[PDB]
């Protein structure tokens, strides 16, 4: 039946477009881009424009925030369709700005950020529509009051709008909720989906949770880095189901009087519980909260058990969800962990390199960004920025373009707003500068992302490649037979072989292929571990992986604590030490979270203690071999990719006289070839330039790396492996190998 | 245009020189040292000297403090000019020192702090006009009352200036905005344009920020050791903008 269909988030947006899907199109009666007529709740439709994307799955219809909020419908509702697709022209269109958008920006609204939406983005132009089209520097957002066709129109030159006049104010009785939502939140998909998928059918359907009986999670404890989004998404899940937001930010209940800010606690959660679908958000829970036995006295520890009696006292029948934001609360009151109170401690972490583009998009929605920024080198060169950082960074180069447009833009007494705001255009040269004078908030913080190297970057090594596919992807893809023949799947991998050849390229590259988030603790992180005399901070690593999604834990560089003490001979004490201890005692905790799969890596494995190679722990050893002819010939291919390269160079050759080179040195020589042909590329340019400076007065003297630049680099080699060096992984092989080839007898 | 432009901060100073450059002096129709007559924001004019430095870029003119202050101009505001290349002498020229600055040095201050400031370093002389002479161990500044030439005069022996009498009040009025500034700040210029760049918006142009959109740096945190100028930057950074400071 597709009259009703239940809401979804939509991807596309556009301010206009409804996402469905062609296979259900068909049965919607809808083929290419006819009109929807999208019915609604209360008393409204849209004419809305069809399209489809991946996400539909033939269950769902996708739809911006611009409709929702023009619908009256929060996402996760069921609304109705009318399909219609028919053509017809309106003349007397007439729109008003909304004064909660328009309230200091004056000028000429109908030209200055209305052109570029009136024609070919198809707006759900119909009688009472209200519609945002994101203008300069500011959300700005229209109602279009009269028209005289209904309830679809066509959006063309053909149809007449007409001009605007005073601002109108925001229907309060309704107050259109524009607030924020999912479509500005960036960086944390994931999470935001869990914390959907934790919080919307006890806030939109608590009529259920008095009959289901099944308690939903009281309070959901949000943490991460300052700035990452806590608050944002708080104020998004809530607005977005519809539920009443209360904001009870530490500082502004603990800067009160003792006793009346237990008061004001109280109240607050009192305010929560009078109305329904509520939701308390408590930010800063740090300050509330900390350390039992690390609080003074009197507030600190008066609020947190009147938080307490609080936290849990709630029935849970009220509907009433407390939410709260911390950092990483080992901090925190550990009585606040237990069950029934915080039981749900999703854990946002700083924007990986994928999302800060998302979250730049988004926040570079109204700059106007000009055409040769891309926003994807960005997000890049900003390698951990949290999302406030990249708020800054957006603010910083919109500063700017102001900024170096002052000249031009305090001609009358200072500002008139008018048309004006449109022509800053912050180009890349701007974003430069800010990106460069910001300081990343995050940067000393163990990231969690999912690597976007694949398996084509590291050529080469291939029996290794469907030697480490196997444990992974068959595990996931078909537990069924494992759980069959009765094998636990081996939840521990470490690779040993000569240094710098694609141990870490290897692991990435799973947790690539299944999706997976990348928690690498390298080596000297390790060892700051073991000389601070801080094990127990591995504990939290751990932690850090345990909460994640399915997460490669990836032990980069391993044996780097052995190896900065001689090893297990030349030092008096044994193979044994403090982090790699700890790192077994809480490996075994998770032999059986099924969804990590700790990696090892080792450039020199015969001094690691044999206690973590057993069993459960890291069993399975993989042995990455200095690569071959044609693997070096991969290796070659695949890291002067994404470079250019001459038809010239033959790598064959090139590889086989590399003949005992490893992945690191190898690209090392790669790099040197590169580095080369830049310096040849950029005294050009300079003797180019001296000629046009000079009398005088063919602009591509090297485009490509060229080959003799390849012949220099060659020359300038080095080998870090000895015939020694690589013989021992062999031998120590031996050690758990065998070539019992004589019991051919089955 | 040569009769807008915007204000910067001046390195040469000489308390009375206004920088511009040769290439644009051209357009402004002043070579040498000709007088500029300045041309305020409210209802004043000053001669000015004209001359040029590196910084100018084409496109900014630099005053000292002593200029700003005189001409009730904030450093970052737009003003116009009325290039004129003309000498005229004046003869009945009467100068007071401002109470503000003279508050318990007593003296000959025509000749004590005055002699090696009206002639040869072209003070800005016109009636009404403040300037600064930085005399015996203290910023003494003086206010020359008449000046019956207009809005520019000749600065040079012959004309003729006369003996001062009692201290006159500072305008409470406007109250000159002496203070401090820019120009008494030395060995954090980085740091000090930093600032400057990061703050002078929001201060001078309270208005756009109401409709801009992006959110400026609510606070910002000063810090180095001890005694650093910390206090004398913000406070520089305050007055320099117009922007009220109330320290805590
Ligand atoms: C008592 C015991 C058990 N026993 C039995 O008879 C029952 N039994 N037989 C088999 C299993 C079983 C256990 C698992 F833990 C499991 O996990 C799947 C999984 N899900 N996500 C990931 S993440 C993966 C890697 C990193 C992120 C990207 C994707 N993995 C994964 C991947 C690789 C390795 N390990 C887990 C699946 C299973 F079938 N139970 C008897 C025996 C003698 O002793
Ligand atoms: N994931 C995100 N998506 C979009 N904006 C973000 C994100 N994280 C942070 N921000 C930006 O950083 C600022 C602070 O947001 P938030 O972290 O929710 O509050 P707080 O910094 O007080 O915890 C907001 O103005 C917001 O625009
Ligand atoms: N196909 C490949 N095989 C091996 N190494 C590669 C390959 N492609 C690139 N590399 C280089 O190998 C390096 C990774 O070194 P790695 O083996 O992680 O060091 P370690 O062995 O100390 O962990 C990277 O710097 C990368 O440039
Ligand atoms: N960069 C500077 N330029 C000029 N004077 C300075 C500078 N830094 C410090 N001073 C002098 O040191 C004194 C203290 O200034 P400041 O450091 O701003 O206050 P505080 O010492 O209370 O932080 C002032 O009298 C000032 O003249």
């Amino acid at each position: 039946r597709p009259n009703r269909l239940i809401v979804d988030e939509a991807i596309n947006e556009d301010n206009s477009v409804v996402s469905l899907s062609q296979p259900k199109m068909d049965e919607l009666q809808l083929f290419r881009g006819d009109t929807v007529l999208l019915k609604g709740k209360k008393r409204r439709e849209a004419v809305c424009i069809v399209l489809s994307d991946d996400t539909c799955s033939d269950e769902k219809i996708r739809m911006n925030r611009v409709v929702r909020n023009n619908l009256r419908v929060r996402l996760g509702d069921v609304i109705s369709i009318q399909p219609c697709p028919d053509v017809k022209y309106g003349k007397r269109i007439h729109v008003l700005p909304i004064d909660d958008t328009v309230e200091g920006i004056t000028g000429n609204l109908f030209e200055v950020y209305l052109k570029p939406y009136f024609l070919e983005a198809y707006r759900p132009i119909r009688k009472g529509d209200i519609f945002l089209v994101h203008g300069g520097m500011r959300a700005v957002e229209f109602k279009v009051v009269e028209t005289d066709p209904s309830p679809y129109c066509i959006v063309a030159p053909d149809t007449v709008i007409h001009c605007e006049g005073e601002p109108i104010k925001r229907e309060d009785e309704e107050e259109s909720l524009n607030e924020v939502g999912y479509d500005d939140i960036g960086g944390c998909r994931k999470q935001l989906a869990q914390i959907k998928e934790m919080v919307e059918l006890p806030l939109r359907h608590p009529a259920l949770f008095k009959a289901i009986g099944v308690k939903p999670p009281r309070g959901i404890l949000l943490y991460g880095p300052p700035g990452t989004g806590k608050t944002l998404i708080a104020r998004a899940v809530a607005n977005e189901t519809g539920a009443f937001f209360f904001l009870i930010n530490g500082p502004e209940i603990m800067s009160k009087l003792a006793g009346e800010s237990e008061s004001n606690l109280r109240k607050a959660f009192e305010e929560a519980e009078k109305n329904a679908p509520a939701i308390i958000f408590i930010d800063e829970l740090d300050a509330i909260a900390p350390k039992r036995e690390k609080t003074h006295g009197e507030v600190e520890r008066r609020i947190v058990s009147q938080l307490l009696t609080l936290m849990d006292g709630l029935k849970q029948r009220a509907h009433v969800i407390v939410m709260a934001a911390t950092n990483r609360p080992n901090s925190i009151d550990p009585a606040l962990r237990r069950f029934g109170r915080f039981d749900r401690e999703v854990d946002i972490g700083i924007p990986d390199a994928t999302g800060r583009l998302e979250i730049l998009q988004i926040h570079t929605k109204n700059m106007k960004l000009a055409d040769d920024v891309d926003l994807e080198q960005v997000a890049n060169e900003t390698h951990g920025h949290v999302g406030a950082d990249l708020a800054a960074l957006c603010s910083e180069a919109a500063l700017q373009a102001i900024r170096k447009k002052m000249d031009l833009i305090d001609l009358e007494d200072e500002t008139i707003d008018a048309e004006v705001m449109n022509s800053l255009a912050v180009t890349m040269d701007d974003f430069r500068w800010a990106l460069s004078q910001s300081n990343p908030s995050a940067l000393r913080e163990t990231v969690v992302e999912v690597p976007q190297v694949t398996w084509e970057d590291i050529g080469g090594l291939e029996d290794v490649k469907r030697e480490l596919q196997e444990l992974v992807q068959y595990p996931v893809e078909h537990p069924d037979k494992f759980l069959k023949f009765g094998m636990t799947p081996s939840k521990g991998v470490l690779f040993y072989g000569p240094p710098g050849c694609g141990k870490t390229l290897l692991a990435k590259a799973i947790a690539n292929e299944c999706q997976a988030n990348f928690i690498s603790i390298k080596g000297p992180e390790l060892l700051t571990m073991w000389f601070g005399e801080s094990e127990a901070n591995v504990r939290e690593i751990f932690d850090k992986a345990r909460q994640a999604a399915p997460c490669v834990l990836f032990f980069d560089e391993l044996d780097s604590i052995a190896k900065a003490r001689g090893g297990n001979i030349g030092d008096g004490g044994g193979a044994a030490d403090r982090v790699i201890n700890q790192i077994l005692t809480e490996m075994d905790g998770m032999s059986t979270k099924k969804n990590v799969f700790i990696i090892g890596a080792t450039n020199r494995p015969d001094i690691i203690d044999p206690a973590i190679l057993r069993p459960g722990r890291l069993d399975q050893l993989i042995y990455i071999p200095l690569p071959d002819e044609k693997s070096r010939v991969a290796i070659l291919k695949a890291n002067l990719r994404k470079s250019p390269v001459a038809k010239d160079v033959d790598l064959e050759f090139l590889a086989k006289m590399t003949n005992g080179f490893s992945g690191a040195d190898l690209t090392e020589i790669c790099q040197r070839a590169c580095k080369l042909a830049i310096r040849e590329s950029i005294e050009s340019e300079i003797r180019r330039e001296r000629e046009r400076q000079t009398n005088p007065s063919e602009d591509d003297p090297v485009p490509e790396i060229r080959r003799d630049h390849f012949e220099e680099a060659m020359r300038f080699a080095r080998r870090s492996v000895s015939d020694n060096d690589i013989r021992k992984y062999e031998m120590f092989a031996q050690t758990l190998q065998q070539s019992r080839g004589f019991g051919s007898f089955r």
